[PDB]
């Protein structure tokens, strides 16, 4: 008996016995053992071989009834189970028999049936399809699958490697045979062959957020395959980001693509991008695409479609020499068409904040071909079912920008700007716009038959910079002449234009001056009619020859006076006693003796 | 004795006692135990029951003083103690005595008294209150909270389950009893009745940063409880990205919100959003605002406040379908009003490249109602106290985008556009502006009393399509005539009408030709006072009735020729010399025979 | 013998000893062993101390031939050594003999030799320079460091702690002895004096991503040391995002800075932020940059530079209370620059949905300076070169938001937007534009010699407002006539001003009216040559003095009628047939009665 035995310790070999744990080599081996019982917990070392981890604890219950898997439940004998114990939270696949450098993807497969985190630490090769339990985007859960070690698996399948379940079984259901709700992450991809090297199905996979990983050589990150919307394939709720790539053959390839990101990549010599309604485009083909902030550079084209692209953002993103592949063949690094049965416009695109630089190699790169977006055939401004791109503050050295008239361009840096027929904004030409109205009693203006309508006041011009205040202003001032009880019984328009100047290069002058030109007076008459009921009319005030004097009064402020006045009165409503007077002008902004602009945005109206 | 003894190996049975661990069942069976020492090291197989787990390494010390928590410490005996020793780095909650299914909430407590990361491996429960080490948000430490398995949390609390340490003592203080800096990860969230499946304490929790986990039925992830500013509740450094939501009651209630993130997540058939300043409204009520690049589909309203709103984005999200709840009521997805005692107005607010789609189950559905936004009363466009929207290359094809005239549209692609009193661009509207100057030698321009001013030339249009050089330009045109000294005693301005045609449908004509028309004529004269001191005016240089010819150069180009030019001189300062000539003008960009722009951008002014 | 004895289960203590494990204390303590043989697994409870973890797995082979660095392989006899097992994928660094509280830099260099993930655990101090195994921006893998349990390390080196192992070895070489590729989280870094807190060398790191981690006391995040790059150290795609910051002393100081992201980051009581191109400006100093979504409040300056700025985005940042260290110093907390030999001008810069405030400490707060960006002296507005930053939906409550009028600004919550010469926007200042055309058979438009040409049609502006149908508009009129054969045989251009007016404040009046005033008449004349060779001219169809009458219709709808109109035909072409017209409008939207604007939008051209 042990007790009688003595340890060096002084210890019976009993009470050593006692502190000690049931410990095997391999999980396998348990199937041969004897002398374990129900409740007991053991520590296997690895599963298969030892230079494939896999270790971890196991449950021996007494089992009769329940079939055994083979690496979760492993039959000791005909009486007696072990279940696997789960510690790490995130599980080994090396845990259900993974091994170095073979196919993982039996062994992925087989995890996630048991569990939803699920990890590799060693390398491996994924060489078959991957079908992943099948749950709707209303789910309860989400799938993990974790890189720890930065493990470098090797991809090599005919098929894109991981897929649902269900679309495993049936690769081809127009049924819409579908997974969601998965996370990817710190693992180095590494491709083979192009044709072998797509790595995750957008047929069959929602909601995937793949994050912080690595891609290098031949990949396709996604490929669609069956057509199943209205003769379209589509993807859904896919987002990349934070990922390193090089070499990547193509990140997403598709006919149409649903709720698609690609935001903080780290993209290096990568062949092709976002390959979306390239042969089979539709009127949307990309409805919300998302490309911000990724690096991209020394590679192909970044995004091509021949569909339409509704509510797309390519933002802080920086583009240095992308002159390969497709980007050298046609000469940009977004190709947006429309052509082929389908394809439509292009509409609501915002391009901001990009670089663009060093495409230099190819004398007429543009970086955005925009083509067969014309709508100029309609016959109004007013409408918008269509939209072209607005581009802002991007800068560009590339021999165009874009070759679209109709994008919208503001404050974008780019070379032959002069070239383009793009619009110019307003405040790049320098030119400026205010409005405002004033109430006044006529009590107040009316001198004889002299109506003294508003004041233009130069001081505030004048203490800003005197050398500033040269402009032109052009206002539209509207009258609308009101009876005591506020009835609009007269009304009068006109334009004015009025040049605004202080002489320059002697010093500080006394006062800036002002000049102003009336045109295009029109009034209110009798043949307009304010109630048929009672008999009412609109009226005339300003007689034969509208005249407009400009009145000096001495300091830097200008009366504007409008001449022949006489008042008409209604019966009901009686004379006018006040005015509305709104006022719309633009101005000017150059000052070109100055660093900066002229004091037009200052002129005071009272 | 035990050396004696020979295991068939071959080795001595006191040989193999040496390379022998300590392991014991439970970390709670510790206490009975003998035959323990200082500086032992011991493996504990589990915390309680084994199904839970909570496996670690203890350290046996001598210990007669110190008092044992009973997991951290442990009393073996009335002088020794077993202190938690951690291996992981992060640390599972088990390891404290959280037992699957069951309330973790005074377990996860304990853990971050002892640790910073702590660790969700098993499923469960959360009942009660969790207070959190109280430090400042300038603290040296992080308190993690991770998820490893997508641990299936329920919520089932009458608060909210999380807050500070401090104000779970005092729950209700309106002092400023908060915690900071907070990561949460990988936890698959899920709820129970609406009232009890709040989650974190917006009063109390600043910093916090809620990603890549999952949320599923009735919760509200932020509430909002105790009035505190001004009679306001706030929140504050909230970010809640990259997570999935399902189900979810409300993203944020709060009376107020400071600097709160809402990024990359995907939402499914949510019931509300961001509910802030709806009962209580503030002035500023929602200050930093960011709903950048979420999938919110199926679902309720998304944002909703009765407050101001203050440097907001709503930037690359995908809306479809969002007709429910909330949504389908007030028929909008976003929901801006300023109404009830405190109310302010939204300002600086950027809503770009947004999909709004499939809301066609609402004929009347609004994207972005705005109300009470009017500050029309506002006697100038001049200042900027407040300021509206700008909405940018969205797309919508629900009924309107917004209902507020005021709201600045760039490029958005939207339905009913030619309903709505918004502003049109110059550029959508086919308007280009630009400006220059010429110095010129009066030498150079001066031909009897004829002052050829400036060229138009046509050649540039012509060269780059004879077909869209069909343009009119409108130009201010202002000189400032100047002495060999640089003294502007002379000053002139004046419109210019230009029509730019060529003759269409019968090739290649051999030129564009040119009209101009001149108005609004003004100019300096000897009212107007350069110096009173040395007595010196300006002058007029323009004689009776000013005249203008287009002189025809016969190749394309055209002078503009100013007739009765006369010089005058100063004593002091000579005659003029020179003139600064400074050009903005207005062209015309439709080109109806074409499916691109006119040329007027490329008119150029020598 | 062993068999022979008897364990107190009934246990034959041979049956035993067969489920038991070799485990050791310490890893260092394997050199004395006996009793060990190829094949064995052994697990070894600590490296060195206890305190200080590092626990792992063996294996024992037979080796007589290979060298043994001391712990990843040790010695355990002359023909025995023990390589490590790593299981958990990822490995402390603890493993490697990094002990708590010491200089863990030899110890992370050592690791990263043998693994690519490699984590910290318990607190350390790195005093030395970590060297990095050398990879390309090209490369099959990605270097992590990760935190577990927020590990608290202090940063206290005289150099730049991370490094590639070339750049260690040659810490001076102007050769380009970089690494690329990782990924840095989860960890508390500690400063302590400013001279000794730098954590990474922007010379030797590039594609570097550093996320969720903390930062405190006086760290420099990022520093460049080394002229290489035509006098300029540079840094290449660092990003920096998800962290907490507090106390930083520089997030990144270097002269030159491509592909750099800041991005979610929580920053409180920070000294500086992104100091780039400040000594040595250089003309791009940085190129593309993004600073996305951070909190940065009580802080010093944000951005700092002397240098052109190309292709940033600042978005959606919070900046609260910034008057600290320099920035109470520049008031301003950002100062873009251009000065000293080098420097260039910021170009393609986006600043949108930022929150300024409570700045209001320093009365004269500008929130972004921009100096020396003056480009006026070039003497046309029609190239892009040089292009100013856009602000657009930002909010400020300081005293400026910025002093340089050349910036453009979009709807810009700010104060004293009267005070500044930047340009007003057309929708700002309540003016819209659009524009059509018309095809239309002569047929229907002539009678007698009057030219009916269009009409307007206020019922659109009626229906929808009639208190709001008051505005003027003007418009450019281009009409191109044709021949049969569709040949520009005429053409003729005018301004027309129209004052649509209704009466107010008397219920619904029985119509909107109209009046109209023509300007600016051109049209072709028989000068203009179609065809040189066939001797074919353009033609006027316009006789002596243009005349416009408005006719009006009686229902709200109004003819343009034009007098004397002729026909005139060509030998080859014929008449006239039909004329193409073009129309270009811009109209007042100020309707200053109610609280939107005017119908000007909705008036029709038929």
């Amino acid at each position: 008996s042990a007790d009688k035995v003595i340890d060096a310790s002084g210890l019976t070999q009993q009470d050593i016995n006692d502190r000690l744990a049931i410990t095997y080599p391999t999980a396998v081996g348990l199937v041969g053992k004897p002398n374990l019982k129900d409740a007991d917990v053991i520590y296997v070392q690895c599963y298969s071989n030892i230079f494939d981890g896999g270790d971890g604890y196991y449950r021996v219950s007494a089992d009769t009834t329940t079939v055994a898997d083979g690496a979760y439940v492993i039959r000791i004998n005909p009486n007696l189970i072990a279940t696997m114990l789960n510690t790490t939270g995130s599980v080994d696949v090396a845990r259900f028999g993974a091994v170095m450098n073979a196919d993982v993807s039996p062994f992925i497969e087989k995890a996630f049936k048991y569990f939803r985190d699920v990890c590799l630490t060693k390398p491996y090769k994924l060489n078959t399809v991957v079908g992943i339990p099948d749950q709707n985007n209303y789910s309860k859960n989400v799938y993990y699958l974790r890189g720890l070690g930065d493990p470098e698996i090797t991809v090599d399948c005919p098929s894109a490697v991981f897929t649902s379940a269900s679309a495993k079984l049936d690769p081809t259901s127009t049924v819409n045979k579908f997974t969601a709700k998965i996370d990817v992450s710190n693992i180095s991809f590494i491709g083979t062959t192009v044709a072998n090297s797509v790595v995750f199905n957008g047929d069959r996979l929602y909601n995937i957020n793949v994050h912080h990983n690595n891609f290098k050589g031949n990949i396709t990150i996604f490929k669609a395959y069956v057509k199943r919307e209205v003769g379209r394939q589509y993807t859904q709720s896919v987002s990349i980001n934070h990922n390193h790539l090089t070499g990547v053959y193509r990140v997403i390839e598709s006919d149409k693509s649903y709720n698609l990101d690609f935001s903080y990549n780290m993209c290096e010599a990568c062949i092709g991008g976002i390959y979306v309604g390239v042969d089979a485009p539709w009127d949307p083909n990309n409805i919300s695409l998302t490309i911000h902030r990724n690096l991209w550079e020394g590679s192909g084209m970044l995004l091509k479609t021949n569909g339409g692209i509704i509510g797309g953002t390519i933002s802080a993103n920086y583009f240095e020499n992308n002159t390969f592949n497709d980007a050298g063949i046609e000469k940009c690094l977004i190709s947006i068409n429309r052509t082929g049965t389908g394809a439509g416009y292009a509409s609501g695109l915002v391009i901001s904040g990009n670089t663009f630089s060093g495409n230099g190699a190819i004398p007429d790169f543009v970086d955005v071909r925009y083509v067969n977006q014309s709508t100029e055939s309609s016959s109004t401004s007013k409408t918008a079912n269509v939209k072209p791109v607005v581009f802002i503050g991007n800068w560009s050295n590339s021999y165009l920008m874009t070759n679209f008239a109709g994008a919208l361009l503001i404050n974008n840096r780019c070379s032959n700007r002069n070239t383009m027929f793009n619009a110019y904004s307003p405040q790049e030409g320098r030119v400026t716009f205010a409005s405002g109205y004033l109430d006044k009693p006529l009590s107040s203006m009316l001198s004889g038959n002299l109506l003294n309508l508003i004041t233009l006041d130069t001081r505030p011009c004048f203490t800003a910079g005197y050398i500033n205040t040269n402009f032109k202003t052009t206002f539209d001032v509207n009258v609308l002449f009101k009876t005591s009880g506020g009835i609009n019984t007269a009304s009068c328009s006109f334009k004015l234009d009025v040049f605004v100047y202080t002489p320059l290069g002697a010093g500080t002058p006394p006062k800036s001056n002002l000049k102003a030109v009336m045109s295009a007076f029109m009034q209110s008459d009798t043949n307009d009619i304010i109630s048929t009921g009672v008999n009412e009319t609109m009226k005339s005030v300003i007689g034969a020859t509208p005249t407009m004097a400009v009145v000096n009064n001495g300091d830097g402020t200008y009366g504007i006076r409008l001449s022949p006045f006489t008042n008409a009165s209604s019966p009901n409503w009686g004379a006018i006693t006040s005015a509305r007077i709104e006022y719309t002008y633009q101005g000017t902004l150059i000052a070109s003796h100055t660093s900066t602009y002229s004091t037009a945005n200052l002129l005071t109206i009272t």
